[PDB]
RNA sequence: CCAAGAAAAGGACUGGAAGAAAUCAUCCAAGUUGGGGACUAUUUUCUGCCGUAUAGGCAG
């Protein structure tokens, strides 16, 4: 109804209504797949102790699919897809409706966390984590603007294009095709912000 | 419920004999194909011991 916190430490206590609205909905479908039961109160009565260590505990949910991942690995690395690893946690930073780092704190963590897993894994002989696949839409949302910016960022060239199409034809929003640590660097290099 | 209804064309057979297509001949003269250009990239093949040895055999 409401917000009115004082010594909000954690990252659910601090914010404008819209996004204290939109952290709960992104917490439950994603740990509260149990199918409703009306247990209204409380089913997200439990959402706020669990971003109480949230600084150092998501990181701790990437981390572990990174490694069970691997272990399933059937192809080299730099002919995998994003998605294959990381199951969309990237598109569900989408559904807090801000655009911008500075409130949108979901996608704030996120992007750190990918920032140093790139940071201790440089290019050498064999691939490595860190050469993935991302699809158009995908740079999007890491880079924080819309995707048409993208393409014409691609034109340009400030960024390098990975996959050889076929002619008379169209690369889709949904293929594959720009390496993650290129869209890594790029960022930090030329889209920073006051947000 | 048809110019309606029914229906065994069968049996036999020696085309033969003979022939010279030939003589002649000039396809020639002329002619500008040319101008420009990346097979390597997100490659997988490293590090050692024995053996006179770029021979031959081996662990990881």
């Amino acid at each position: 109804y409401g917000c009115s916190f004082e010594s909000s430490n954690p990252l659910l206590a601090i914010g404008s209504l819209s996004a204290r609205f939109g952290a709960l909905y992104w917490y439950q479908q994603r740990y509260l797949s149990d199918h409703e039961a009306v247990r209204d109160d409380r089913a997200l009565t439990k959402a706020i102790g669990h971003f109480t260590a949230w600084p150092d505990a998501f990181w701790r949910e990437l981390q572990q699919m990174v490694d069970d991942a691997l272990v399933r690995q059937t192809k080299p690395l730099n002919h995998t897809d994003f998605v294959d690893v990381f199951g969309s946690v990237v598109a569900d930073c989408r559904q807090i409706p801000m655009r911008n780092t500075g409130q949108n704190f979901i996608l704030k963590n996120l992007i750190g966390f990918l920032t140093d897993l790139v940071a201790r894994h440089p290019q050498c002989r064999v691939a490595n984590v860190g050469d993935l696949l991302l699809s158009a839409v995908d740079a999007a949302t890491l880079l924080s603007t819309s995707v048409e910016q993208v393409r014409r960022l691609h034109h340009e060239g400030f960024l390098p294009l990975s996959i050889r199409p076929a002619s008379r034809n169209t690369v889709s929003p949904h293929r594959a095709v720009f390496h993650l640590r290129h869209v890594v660097e790029l960022r930090q290099a030329r889209m920073q912000s006051h947000h």
